[PDB]
């Protein structure tokens, strides 16, 4: 049993590509249920389906990330254990293939006070000590406990200037995950993407799973993305950003609501529940006449497992 | 053209021998801010020139005198925030350069403010390239006359650390965080948090005191966030915390620790006196375990 929601961007529409982000999504939402399937940890789940988003060359992230101000490819990840609450993320890394790769690596050695966060050539060298390959986008998991996981994975700004990191590599910012407890009725996953220089300046994953602890989460995650994204930004214009979010509950049978949310003219996702096996994809858009910058898409559905 | 700062030099073991140093940076570090609120500065400005003061003391962990990293290195961590902007500048695993904080404090002001974050060489490049001498935990909270308030911290993080690594102070919302009042708080608020450890990261520390302190009891708002946030998820550090509201204007600072001791220094631009002060723990209570928390009251026009 087990469930899994991945996003491939929220960006500029392109008809152009879009059937290449469905194709990605859905290899990426199966290596996740497989590994699942396989009894494998949510947080390798999590990294399985964020390696074959990287891997595309159409994603802002690992192979095909946009190039910094010196020409060069520099890299933001971060993932985030439920169960554990213990967080790995990695800041601008270079030539290390999948960056979620180093900062899963960082959370399991944090499971056994071991580093946390590692960035430049500091994460480069640490990443290679640890037996890791050379030379926006997002995954949310729980599997058939409860256990949630969540990871986040970019290639930041077009000519950024060297050594700038961004929301994906911040504890709270990029992506969020936390189980039931005592104060967390239902167990929560966020992965988040921005865009543009223009970016939101809260905890957005971190704010978006306590939202999500009242009672209606799909007007929860609206009314946040309306204020965080629209609303708050005194003369400023529409934050662009997508987020994926998935938060469950035991009633034995598991509830899982999920939901995606966007301000940029589309976004594409992709899910997959292992009980049925069948991988779907779709292409969120914003409705017309509505300008990217201050209108919300949002769509979701629910899922009960065993 | 008024206003009031609260600084810290380090939340950690007691040592009778360092402790008239410590206490003698605060000292300094508020008379370089209180120097700059009366000559018509930003807020961000006197926070910056607090740091500065406390970064260069030899015993402060954060800029000269900075712990050593696995490589014998110094990688610096530091930021700071204005609460009318809600601007952030910060730099992590930061080498070659004397004050990390006046690097963070530039990335906000080369700003027209959109928020910016340069790590390693990267931010040594940025720093070079803009006129910040290059060189052979400390925080500060303040607001000014008209409530303004603003926050920085600085950090050499953990000896031995891997390199690259980066810590609470370079991260946004744990180390520091500074807030004007809105429609969310009456108060304005600002934070610097103290201490090293991930306990301050994997926390959001520094932002959950501001918001906490939205809260009518400020003792009470601390002493709740010390507690259920902090001791509950050993855990060593500490924070600064000062809060603004219109009556003319009050404000009210307050500090805690759960390390044995932590070095405070306050000043108001109206009086001349800085005081500074030593906070311990009391007798029977195991640093990590336990919470101490102090604090008084200003009035400013
Ligand atoms: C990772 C821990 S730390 O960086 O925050 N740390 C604790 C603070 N020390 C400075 C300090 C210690 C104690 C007090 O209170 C007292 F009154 F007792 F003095 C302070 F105000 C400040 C840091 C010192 O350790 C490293 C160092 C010393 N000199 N240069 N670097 C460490
Ligand atoms: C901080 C930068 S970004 O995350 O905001 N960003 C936005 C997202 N696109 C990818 C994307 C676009 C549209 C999508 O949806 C659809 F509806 F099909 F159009 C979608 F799913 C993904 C990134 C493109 O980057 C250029 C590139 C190409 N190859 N490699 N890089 C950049
Ligand atoms: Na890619
Ligand atoms: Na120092």
């Amino acid at each position: 049993g087990g469930f899994v929601l991945v996003h491939a961007g929220a960006g500029y529409h392109s008809e152009s590509k879009a059937k290449e982000y469905k194709h990605v999504c859905k290899r990426a939402c199966q290596k996740a249920i497989e590994k699942l399937q396989a009894g494998a940890l949510a947080t390798d789940a999590v990294t399985a389906a964020l390696v074959e988003l990287e891997d595309s060359p159409f994603t802002n992230a690992g192979m095909g990330s946009n190039l910094n101000l010196l020409g060069e490819i520099e890299c933001d990840a971060s993932i985030m254990d439920g169960k554990s609450l213990n967080f790995g993320a990695v800041g601008a890394l270079s030539g290390i293939k999948n960056p979620v790769s180093v900062a899963n690596r960082l959370l399991c050695e944090g499971q056994k006070i071991p580093p946390c966060f590692l960035v430049g050539e500091g994460a480069y060298r640490w990443a290679v000590d640890h037996g890791i390959p050379s030379c926006t986008v997002g995954a949310v998991v729980v599997d058939h406990e409860g256990n949630v996981a969540a990871a986040v994975s970019s290639g930041g700004l077009a000519l950024k200037h060297p050594g700038r990191v961004g929301q994906a590599a911040l504890y709270g910012c990029g992506c969020w995950a936390e189980n039931t407890g005592a104060h967390n009725p239902y167990s929560t996953a966020v992965s988040t993407s921005g865009c543009g220089e223009h970016l939101v300046r809260t905890i957005l994953a971190r704010e978006c799973s306590h939202a999500l602890q009242a009672e209606d989460a799909h007007q929860a995650l609206l009314e946040t993305m309306q204020n965080k994204f629209i609303s708050s930004p005194a003369s400023e214009d529409g934050v662009l950003g997508g987020v994926i979010v998935l938060r469950s509950c035991r009633c034995q049978t598991l509830l899982v609501e999920f939901l995606w949310s966007h301000t940029t003219e589309s976004m594409c996702v992709g899910y997959m529940s292992a009980q049925d096996g069948k991988a779907k994809t779709h292409i969120s858009r914003l409705p017309p006449g509505a300008v990217a910058g201050q209108s919300v898409a949002i769509e979701g559905g629910v899922c009960r497992l065993e």
